[PDB]
C-alpha cells in the first residue's frame, strides 16, 4: 500500500462519483491524492488483499461482513472523539462494535421499504392482509400488486419476523449462535401468509432481484419491497414512485435486517491518520455527504445534522421508520448458516416439500447443528496452531485432537513434502481447499478421509500464518464448517453421527 495516498474502494451502486469529489477537496487542502475505485465483488476481493497486507486504505461495505473482517484482524481499531461520536446516531455505532471495539465509521442508514407506483396505486396498502384482494383487482386490469426477490430470505423476513421470529439473541457484547429464533408461532404465522400468497397464485415463487425489479420498473407490478440501492434505477425509468413504511401483518409492523454502510479503515494501511482525518474531517460532514448523496443516494444516513433535512423527503423518512422497526443484522460470519437454513425452509414451505412449522423447527435444528459443527472445526484449529505456538460431550473434540494427531505422524514424510511444495496465496487458497477435498471424498467418504480433512485445513491455516497471511485461516475455518454442515453431516449422522468416531477412535 503506497503511503502517501489514499485508495478507497466503494460498491458502484453508491456515489461514487460524489465521494470522488470529497477527495478531490481533500487532495486540494493536504495535498494526498484520493482515488475511488468501485470493483465488482468487492466483499470478496478485499479480504484476499488484505490478507497480505495490502489492499484499499478505506473499504465501505454493510457493517454485518465488518465482523468477520475485525476478527480476521483487517481492519484497523478507530478512536473519535466523544464530540465527534455525538454526531452520529448511537446505534449505528453499535453496529460498528466489535469485541468492544469501534472497527468502522457508520455512513448510511439501509433499510428495506415498500415502493409502490402512485398511478396504479395512489394509496399504498397498509396491511399485508389487504394485498391479496388488491392483487385481483389488479389481475382484471393485467397487472399484479406485490413483485419482490423471494429467494433470498433477506427480502421476505420482514413479514416473517413481523409477529415475533428473531436471528439471533444478543447478550454480553456478542451474539448466541445456538439461540435461534425462527421456531416460533409468530415466524410460522408469516411463512404461511407467504406460501398462501404464492399457492393463491399471487406471487410466483421463483421471483427474484432481477425479474421484479424490471417488472416494477416497467410499470408490470404496482409494489415491490427494495432498499435505497435501487431508487437510482427507478428514477431514470420516470415510473412516478413513492417509499413508505412496509405493511403490517396481524397488527405488528415488518421487522427488516437494518444495515449500516459503514467506512473501515485497511489495518495494514500506512495512512490510517489521514483515513480518519477524510472520514471524520471531510466526508462524515453536512456537505461530504451531500456531494455522495447527489450523485446516488444514500437513503438514511449516520449523520443525524444531514440526516434531519434529509427526513422531509418522504422515502428517506420511511427507510429510517422501517429501520427503527426493525433490528440490526448480526455481524458475523456465521449468518451464513442463518441465512442456508432459513433460505431452505422458505424453499420447501413455499413448494410444499414440509409443512411450514416442520420448516422452521428444522431450520432452528440445523442452525443450531451448524454452530455445533464451527465448535469442532474451531476446536482443532486451536489446538492445531498452539502446537506451533501461535494463539488465536468434549470427548469427541479430545478424539480428533487424537486422531489427526496419529494421522500427521504417520504420514508426516509426505506433510513435510506437501508444505514445502505448497504455493498459497489468498486469490488461489479457496480454489485448492475446493480440489484436495473433492478429491478427498471422490470415491466415498469414511473416517479416515475425514481426519484427513481435518488436517488439511490445519496445514492450510499454520501454512498461512507462516506466509504472514494470517486472517487467511478465519476463511479456511469457515470453507471447513461449510463444508462440514452441507456435505459430511449427511454421510456422518447416517454412519452413527460423532459417537460412533469417539466409538472406534476414542477410548
Ligand atoms: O492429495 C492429497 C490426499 C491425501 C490423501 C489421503 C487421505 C487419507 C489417507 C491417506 C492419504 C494419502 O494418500 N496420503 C497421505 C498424505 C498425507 C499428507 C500429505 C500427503 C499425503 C499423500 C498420501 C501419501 N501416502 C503415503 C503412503 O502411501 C499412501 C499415500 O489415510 C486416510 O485418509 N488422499 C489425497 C487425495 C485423494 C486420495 C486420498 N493431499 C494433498 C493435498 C495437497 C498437496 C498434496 C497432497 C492431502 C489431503 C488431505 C490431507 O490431510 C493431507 C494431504
Amino acid at each position: 500500500i503506497e503511503e502517501g495516498k489514499l485508495v478507497i474502494w466503494i460498491n458502484g451502486d453508491k456515489g461514487y462519483n460524489g465521494l470522488a469529489e470529497v477527495g478531490k477537496k481533500f487532495e486540494k487542502d493536504t495535498g494526498i491524492k484520493v482515488t475511488v475505485e468501485h470493483p465488482d465483488k468487492l466483499e470478496e476481493k478485499f479480504p484476499q488483499v488484505a490478507a497480505t497486507g495490502d489492499g484499499p486504505d478505506i473499504i465501505f461495505w454493510a457493517h454485518d461482513r465488518f465482523g468477520g473482517y475485525a476478527q480476521s484482524g483487517l481492519l484497523a481499531e478507530i478512536t473519535p472523539a466523544a464530540a465527534f461520536q455525538d454526531k452520529l446516531y448511537p446505534f449505528t455505532w453499535d453496529a460498528v462494535r466489535y469485541n468492544g471495539k469501534l472497527i468502522a465509521y457508520p455512513i448510511a442508514v439501509e433499510a428495506l421499504s415498500l415502493i409502490y407506483n402512485k398511478d396504479l396505486l395512489p394509496n399504498p396498502p397498509k396491511t399485508w392482509e389487504e394485498i391479496p384482494a388488491l392483487d385481483k383487482e389488479l389481475k382484471a386490469k393485467g397487472k399484479s400488486a406485490l413483485m419482490f426477490n423471494l429467494q433470498e430470505p433477506y427480502f421476505t423476513w420482514p413479514l416473517i419476523a413481523a409477529d415475533g421470529g428473531y436471528a439471533f439473541k444478543y447478550a454480553a457484547g456478542k451474539y448466541d449462535i445456538k439461540d435461534v429464533g425462527v421456531d416460533n408461532a409468530g415466524a410460522k404465522a408469516g411463512l404461511t401468509f407467504l406460501v398462501d400468497l404464492i399457492k393463491n397464485k399471487h406471487m410466483n415463487a421463483d421471483t427474484d432481484y432481477s425479474i421484479a425489479e424490471a417488472a416494477f420498473n416497467k410499470g408490470e407490478t404496482a409494489m415491490t419491497i427494495n432498499g435505497p440501492w435501487a431508487w437510482s434505477n427507478i428514477d431514470t425509468s420516470a415510473v412516478n414512485y413513492g417509499v413508505t413504511v412496509l405493511p403490517t401483518f396481524k397488527g405488528q409492523p415488518s421487522k427488516p435486517f437494518v444495515g449500516v454502510l459503514s467506512a473501515g479503515i485497511n489495518a495494514a494501511s500506512p495512512n490510517k491518520e489521514l483515513a480518519k482525518e477524510f472520514l471524520e474531517n471531510y466526508l462524515l460532514t453536512d456537505e461530504g455527504l451531500e456531494a455522495v448523496n447527489k450523485d446516488k443516494p444514500l437513503g438514511a444516513v449516520a449523520l443525524k445534522s444531514y440526516e434531519e433535512e434529509l427526513a422531509k423527503d418522504p422515502r428517506i423518512a420511511a427507510t429510517m421508520e422501517n429501520a427503527q422497526k426493525g433490528e440490526i443484522m448480526p455481524n458475523i460470519p456465521q449468518m451464513s448458516a442463518f441465512w442456508y437454513a432459513v433460505r431452505t425452509a422458505v424453499i420447501n414451505a413455499a413448494s410444499g416439500r414440509q409443512t411450514v412449522d416442520e420448516a422452521l423447527k428444522d431450520a432452528q435444528t440445523a442452525a443450531r447443528a451448524a454452530a455445533d459443527n464451527r465448535e469442532i472445526v474451531m476446536k482443532y484449529i486451536h489446538y492445531k496452531l498452539s502446537q506451533r505456538g501461535y494463539e488465536w460431550s468434549e470427548v469427541v473434540h479430545l478424539t480428533l485432537r487424537q486422531a489427526v494427531d496419529d494421522f500427521s505422524r504417520r504420514y508426516r514424510r509426505d506433510f513435510a513434502e506437501m508444505s514445502s511444495q505448497l504455493h498459497l496465496t489468498p486469490f488461489t487458497a479457496r480454489g485448492r481447499f475446493a480440489t484436495v477435498v473433492e478429491e478427498l471424498f471422490r470415491d466415498g467418504v469414511n473416517w479416515g478421509r475425514i481426519v484427513a480433512f481435518f488436517e488439511f485445513g490445519g496445514v492450510m491455516c499454520v501454512e498461512s500464518v507462516n506466509r504472514e497471511m494470517s486472517p487467511l485461516v478465519d476463511n479456511i475455518a469457515l470453507w471447513m464448517t461449510e463444508y462440514l454442515n452441507r456435505h459430511l453431516h449427511t454421510w456422518i449422522q447416517d454412519n452413527g453421527g460423532w459417537d460412533a468416531f469417539v466409538e472406534l477412535y476414542g477410548p
